[PDB]
């Protein structure tokens, strides 16, 4: 099977044949096997090495073989910003399009902080495919954050192959090449597009040095390069369009690198869930996998949170989330069965958005069962739900909000809450 | 019964007179009732907002109307450190003696990070009092944390008068005036004095905004001043030693106060304990009730850590906590029941210290039980367990070295862990 | 001629006239000479003093005497930007235009971060002139980093004289009134206006104390007024667009001043040149002359880097540049000779951009020429360029895209890089 | 021949039995074989990830199983601090003594920042050694930096087996068992003991994201452990004092471990040396291999500095290092061949301390040589020095100062600086 190499942010070293990488230097006049040295430089030179992300390539052909880029017809991602908003939002789940739709073409965007145009913050699509990619591409707007919900992915990246399937998450850095493989011929699933600071672990606090997502459990796939004499297209996504050209060699031609930037692969079965372990109910930032800062100390870009497997023992308390009203913006997806807030209509695949100041909560059903609950020791099973948390307002798609998938009545599902009032009694 | 006001770190403002809270200021000309006004400030003035300590109290005579200060014949923290020793050690609780001795006569030096002359980091002590105090006290060295494990005691402080009983903590701030008073004729228990950063609530982290000690929980006497008209003693400890003056007045005069700089108790049963919903045994910092921090960010002076009834839900997992070597430096009390990692020989009252890269981890026993047990949902109860955790080495006064409390065999505990290796079996 | 005071960053003091500026105080009620004080605050009051950039003026008329301002018909960066595009782009050096074309008349907007109207990190222009100012400039929009390719200009501020030549750079502060002379008749260059934080030299790290570029060779010109009666044009830059009115005086009548919000200029000829004395080919922000931070500490909103004569002596190396995709985006310019990664193509006055993510990395006959070549110590000389590197993107203006300078077909340069990629020979 | 994984800071994993480590869990209830789990914490567990130094370890008996510790007779280090001495001093090589004495016996205290009972800041040592170790140790005191001079060793660790040469250098971690084996049967070099925060590779600045040492030059030995059962002896450093227990089984027992706290060995002669291409002498702190902050940012507790093999090219310059008054104290040491600012008396496992303020520089002979000879590239080669600069004064212990290789005539070396001051001549 395919190997891999642990721990998130390493220094990696990794050559598909002996001695393919320099030893003690970066940049030999006449590089192992003919080879070319190429810089990925993911941050700024000058950040803080533990913000640094950079990544030496040796490759057959230099990155910069390739004739001018022409804008395709064919642009997935040109749609309009829909009009303001501020209802909470629920879509059903998203039917795969029988029209030819590989991994790129079939990303519909759901919210976003800006305009396609003028990437900033967070991106949120879903992706609906049919087709494995008869073509190499690489995203110059951001991260990508992968959460795939229905069938497996191969994803050939520029450092290696990595294999993803439902309840696995992905990571592939900005600028670098990939090609999707669908090994179940369909594929269905969610995107976090990243514009921001590189997604990473966040400070555990009291938590201390271990417990959520262990470091050694973040997979970077091994060396691995390929030698087609051919036409290959090559697409990149700039301001939101895609923008190709023809080489006559596939640029997945690393035959070694080192580094710090590269794409990575997380099984979330691995989560190391903290919570209560008395009363009440933890904020649910306790759940964060990844998380993207910005400038304000506390204030991420996005925070990916997930809702796992787990045990409730929360003793004289209401078990599910507790009604809430944010600062933040909350966008809910599910992988696997069934959310303990939602009693109907939130299926795999599915979408919610609460946005800034939008109240929510629990349903009447959730409610009414919760205070009638003879609360001892019970294991949340088979279920995997999460939240793709912004500061910055998502605003729906044109698409998103004339969805026919977009639930019509959503607001219904909180219209039953009953008054439970009495002064006159504590 | 005794009237508190709540919230960790409030701005408060309590006045036993109405209106002897001056109105729009602080330093009137003519202070309401005749008062004369007075600044305790507990920090200097160019701190943080966020790092601020000051009260303001409006009081019957000024603290600077007293006479020099005299040192006192008996001292009992005059003792001096003892020898270099880095093993492992126990003690037994430590005897009521029967010699008349009040609060601050009853401080035995357990361990510390210097010496009492030259004070720096924590020093750690166990009072035992027969008498209640007749006259007054303030600590010039540092911030003092209570930890009572046998009696009750009624703190009258210059802010107000505060009762705690074990399973409670008290906080005293440095300098501030007060008498202890033993209700049930004699006491016991822990003292962390704090010659450092004044101890306050952990950053969260993933935890969030809610969780561990909640700052609702945390509790300050209303104003009360005493109008007694005799001499009263007024002690003072500097520099490890303890001074007198007699005043004719009660230094306890405070008719009214406002601000940050104040005592405080806290319910240790109301601790919002995390932990594991998973698997593996989360660090114990994930128990922090208060910290003391350093200059160095993420290293603390000291944790204080609680070991607290909690549910242990650990699937596949040795329970108990894992082997440990640390830098830091762990000295544990028990206030009642038994604690997880020690089968025998740590009673309530008892200490531990485990030094710096000092190998410790659950005795043999307590490790033999955990690897062969059924695993199930287990409520720890009837138990409470603490830790003060050091950055600077803790060195054992000679007093506590030539302790009949102190443990001869204390290294058997661990004598008998068996080899389970086998190289042929995973 | 004329005289400068030195020392980058300092409080200085120049008067015109002896005892023109107060001592003892900023706001005499009779200043000296019956002049006024003018407070110009170049940073918000509240910053850390190593921040602040404030000057105080003494001055013929306050700067509060003019009447209206009224918008011009002619408006040179009124044109909107270019089209999006990812590719590669280079420019040849740029005509002076045949009509009467002063220096804030002839600023061709090349590549910017935001539209004009909305003013946001950085803004780059190629200035082309053939006549001197006949009114003053103050640019409301942010602080203009001047580097002259052709032509001196002699530049007269409020606080001063100063002249600079191509291997010269001259920074004059938002808001700052000056009137731009060509001594040569004619003049081009190159401008970044800088919208966010002021320039100021790098933090060394490694190097120290010393290196790059020296702050004694910042000079500041001494105290100059003009008392000129009739009628002045003043001109303000606000949100892209020109701006005038008509005064009665000359506004460049400051007899003296102190601060250390001033212009400056640098000879580049006295850079401190840091480099490999072993191996390798080290990152070019190595070659920071100046830096406009942003929030997040390490990454820059703009660097300003030299590629200046050097020793190269890097042992079994690839000295040129090495192959390159950065996340930030790489605008080069040319003052004199030729630069070390380009063959042929690339003129003093021309330009090149090298987009997020963008491959790019030295010409196919560089590539050969260095790969082959006997390596030795070798001076390069004779040679001075530069990059504008930015973090936000660069966006071509829609006359940079149309200009008959845009080269059509860049990309072939890299064209004929072969693979030298032998998988049986290390 | 011995593997090594690379990667300074890297979050590593390594087992020595297939399936030794657990998966997806740091604490199973029955882990691999039959192995105990143990936490070596070599920070406080609240660092920022970044500052975090951790190693679970998988281990055949835990760390616990340990009898008390007894004060041994023979204590290298119990002599006492030297007199107050401000000169400049230098010592002639160690000779090694007659009387068996291993690694840990033969640590001969140069200068420290504090007495060895109360450890702060950084301890300097010289070892002499000509015995292989009977025996396993542990220093609770500090993290050990070794560079080695004469002879080489093979240093067998907790996480396994590490050879190191002279030109090589080696760091041990706090707490961290090990046993040296002298693979020449003697051996001689320097040591910096580090009591405060752990050495990492310094902030680069304008060096930006490649350079100096490179993180893949910094190997860590692979999983190795021991089985023979019988008596051994386990010493510990504590306080200065060497303190024994005898075990009856080898404590390199660990079969599997995971972490980021691990020892580490690098190659001086891959450093990527980065100096002045130009002009000048930069500042040795471009010279840094590692550093050891304080909570002052930019005041290094320690920098380790080297002088290798580097290319001098320096343009109308002198040379050598200029004349120097400093705040920080510089210890230098010399490895191979014969430094640059001294013609005599500096030999191979010589030393020299110029302590805060003190007045140093080149020698007469290397002044007059560096202001006649004709500039020319210059390859220095053959040598290789190094300096310990501490921010806290190094006091020289009563050792050193009564030792017949400290030189009684070291001022001499500047004696016959001339004048050539001419104010007739510019
Ligand atoms: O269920 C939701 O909509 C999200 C949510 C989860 C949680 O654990 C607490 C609050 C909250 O709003
Ligand atoms: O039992 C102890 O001494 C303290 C301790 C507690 C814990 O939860 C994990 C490790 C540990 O050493
Ligand atoms: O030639 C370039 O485009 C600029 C450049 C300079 C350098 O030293 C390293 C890399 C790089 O891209
Ligand atoms: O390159 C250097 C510059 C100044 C210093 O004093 C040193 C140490 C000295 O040689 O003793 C080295
Ligand atoms: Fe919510
Ligand atoms: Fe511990
Ligand atoms: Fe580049
Ligand atoms: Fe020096």
């Amino acid at each position: 099977d395919l190997h891999y190499l642990s721990g998130f942010g390493n220094e990696f070293a990794s050559e598909a044949l002996p001695g393919a990488l320099p030893v003690g230097q970066n940049s030999p006049q006449k590089a192992p096997y003919g080879l070319y040295a190429e810089l990925l430089s993911g941050t700024a030179f000058t950040m803080a090495r533990s913000e640094l992300r950079r990544t030496w390539l040796y490759r057959i052909r230099p990155s910069a073989l390739h004739p001018r880029f022409e804008r395709l017809a064919r642009q997935p991602l040109g749609g309009p910003l829909g009009g303001i908003n501020p209802n909470r939002l629920r879509w059903s789940p998203q039917p795969i399009p029988a029209e030819p739709t590989d991994f790129i073409e079939g990303w519909l965007p759901m919210a976003a902080n800006a305009g396609a145009e003028k990437p900033a913050g967070v991106s949120i699509y879903i992706y609906r495919a049919n087709r494995s990619m008869e073509r190499v591409f690489f995203n110059a707007d951001g991260e990508l954050l992968l959460v795939p919900e229905q069938g497996r992915l191969r994803i050939a990246t520029e450092l290696g192959v990595m294999e993803v399937e439902p309840l696995e998450i992905a990571v592939i850095p900005r600028g670098m090449k990939f090609r999707v493989e669908l090994l179940d011929g369909q594929a269905r699933g969610y995107i976090a597009e990243n514009h921001g600071a590189p997604l990473r672990l966040p400070d555990l606090g009291p938590i201390g040095s271990n417990g959520l997502a262990n470091p050694r459990d973040f997979l970077t796939p091994v060396a691995h390069y390929e030698e087609a004499e051919g036409p290959v297209q090559l697409v990149q996504k700039f301001l939101g369009e895609h923008w190709a050209c023809e080489l006559q060699h596939s640029p997945l031609d690393v035959v070694a690198w080192h580094g710090s930037n590269v794409p990575y692969k997380y099984d979330l079965r691995r989560f190391n869930t903290i919570g209560t372990v008395s009363f009440d109910h933890p904020d649910p930032s306790i759940f964060t996998v990844l998380t993207s800062p910005t400038s304000v100390h506390g204030m991420a870009n996005m925070d990916f949170v997930i809702f796992p497997p787990r045990w409730m023992v929360a003793e004289n308390t209401f078990r599910p989330p507790w009604f809430h009203r944010n600062l933040m913006n909350e966008f809910m997806g599910l992988i696997n069965g069934a959310y303990d807030a939602k009693a109907e209509g939130f299926l795999p695949g599915g979408a919610s958005l609460h946005g800034v100041m939008s109240a929510h909560g629990p349903d009447a059903e959730t409610c009414e069962k919760a205070i009638a609950a003879d609360l001892a020791p019970h294991k949340i099973d088979n279920t995997m739900a999460f939240m793709f948390e912004t500061s910055q307002v998502l605003r729906p798609s044109l698409q998103a909000l004339e969805c026919p998938q977009l639930q019509a009545d959503y607001d219904s599902c909180w219209a039953t809450l009953p008054s439970t009032f009495n002064p006159n009694r504590r």
